[PDB]
């Protein structure tokens, strides 16, 4: 990066908001995954959308890659600057606007986390449900297509993003559904909002997101249920979904993950394949849901429900920290997560096979995830210096991904592709799907400067 170029960047955002210092670039060259740090050539913090547009235009016309950066909690290397360039940290734009309680909508800028939003919403009777474990940027969640434990009932980011404000690679400002618009459904033109959800910073920079809010549940009950085997836990899950019980949360932990979470959060659940459940409704619709759900879990050997404000909060905090609980099994290690999502009737086969495969392998793996969506994570630990173990973990993850594709599923339910799953994506959608995705990338980013090396 030339001195003239750096000075041009400082003219847009101000000298304190541009850094070429090695330590600052290294901090923005990696996310939470094991993907190797690849530092950008500079980090820039735009202070408003006009500055985002002008930074993008400067980079784009000079042939300098752009890497959007939210909270850096991704797990597929999305922020790694594989071709160098300018990392745009968007978190100084942190305002909540256009809170429309009567329409159940709100507009947020990239520095707003879900925690910040739900704090702002206390005493409104509304909440935003999509809950990744990490305290992530909501616009980053829109960029990755995130989901979480609440998605089985309340939907993913794709279900809950109503509109996006996007700075395109050359600096133009796009409101995907129209500036200021919010509504429940539309057939007007092509749905641009869904194209940018899950685009991972390869099609443009999300500078605000319009989110669907939901009413807080009238009443909540959480519980855990221990099972004799993975098969019994996942069969119960499939049967709960087939019985159409509107469970609010249904999270699976294998015995390895349950033990890790016990040690990391000082829970002391029985070490066993376990479901964490939550039910929303009136005092009485809960009783109906509980009866029907306990009946199914009992048929599969589930324990009597161990029931759980503070107790529930510690239960789900432990679940949200499962990633760090797994890492704590081997201090100094990094982690790589699988994220397959299969048709629900095939979930028992692939989960049980994954458990058997982790057992037969020398790898440390913990299993957790959103089995209500037919989705789960195998969290695999890697010694950052053991090159052979890394090759074993990547091979394990790619074999699992190919098994999911063989079952009609997808290689990633929520984390995205980034650097890790590019070959699986090619297999998943085939030559015409890849070419079509690439033609869309090319028309929005002709010079290929919008987060190069990711997704495609
Ligand atoms: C402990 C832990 C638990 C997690 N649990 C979940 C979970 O349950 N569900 C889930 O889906 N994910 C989960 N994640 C992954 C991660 O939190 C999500 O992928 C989240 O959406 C990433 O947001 P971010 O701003 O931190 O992303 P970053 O790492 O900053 O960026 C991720 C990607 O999005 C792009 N990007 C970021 N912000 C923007 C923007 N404003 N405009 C355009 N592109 C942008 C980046 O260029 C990159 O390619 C977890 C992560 C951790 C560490
Ligand atoms: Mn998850």
């Amino acid at each position: 990066l030339s001195q003239d170029f750096v000075e041009a960047l400082k003219a847009v955002v101000g000298s304190p908001h541009v850094s070429t210092a090695s330590a600052v670039r290294e901090q923005h060259g990696h996310d939470e995954s094991m993907h190797r740090c690849q530092p950008p050539d500079a980090v820039v913090w735009p202070q408003n959308v006009d500055q985002v547009s002008r930074v993008a235009s400067l980079c784009y016309n000079q042939g300098v890659p752009i890497i959007p950066f939210g909270t850096g909690t991704g797990v597929e290397g999305g922020v790694c600057a594989v071709q160098g360039g300018v990392c745009i940290n968007l978190t100084h734009m942190d305002q909540i606007t256009e809170l429309n309680t009567e329409d159940f909508s709100v507009v947020v800028e990239p520095g707003v986390t879900r925690k910040a939003l739900n704090t702002h919403l206390r005493d409104s009777g509304l909440w935003f449900p999509v809950d990744p474990g990490a305290d992530a940027s909501l616009c980053g969640m829109a960029a990755t297509g995130a989901s979480g434990t609440n998605a089985v009932r309340y939907g993913t980011m794709r279900d809950n993003v109503i509109n996006l404000e996007v700075v395109l690679p050359d600096g133009r400002l796009l409101h995907t559904a129209g500036r200021g618009r919010h509504y429940r459904k539309s057939a007007a033109g092509y749905n641009l909002t869904g194209l940018f959800v899950g685009s991972e910073g390869t099609l443009g920079i999300i500078t605000s997101t319009t989110l669907r809010l939901h009413p807080a549940p009238e009443a909540t009950v959480a519980a855990t249920c221990a099972f004799p085997s993975v098969q019994a836990a996942v069969d119960s899950t499939v049967q709960i979904l087939q019985a159409a019980v509107p469970v609010a949360r249904i999270e699976f932990l294998d015995d390895v993950m349950m033990d890790a979470c016990n040690r990391h959060s000082k829970l002391n659940c029985p070490v066993a394949p376990t479901l964490f459940l939550e039910f929303h409704g009136s005092q009485q619709t809960l009783a109906e849901q509980l009866q029907r759900t306990e009946a199914i879990t009992q048929d599969n050997g589930g324990s009597h429900f161990s029931w759980a404000a503070e107790k529930r909060n510690e239960l789900w905090a432990a679940r949200h920290n499962a990633w760090y609980a797994a890492l704590a099994l081997s201090p100094g290690s990094k982690a790589y997560s699988t994220d397959v999502c299969v048709p629900i009737s095939r979930l028992p086969e692939i989960l049980v096979e994954t458990k058997e495969e982790i057992k037969a392998s020398k790898l440390t793996g913990a299993i957790v995830g959103h089995v209500g969506d037919g989705n789960f994570h195998c969290i695999l630990l890697v010694d950052p210096d053991d090159a052979e173990e890394q090759r074993r973990v990547k091979a394990f993850a790619e074999n699992l991904g190919r098994r999911a594709l063989a079952l009609g599923g997808t290689c990633t339910g929520e984390h995205g592709i980034g650097l890790g799953k590019r070959q699986l994506l090619q297999e998943e959608v085939g030559p015409v799907g890849v070419e079509t995705m690439r033609q869309l990338k090319n028309t929005l980013d002709p010079r290929g400067l919008m987060n190069p090396g990711k997704v495609l």
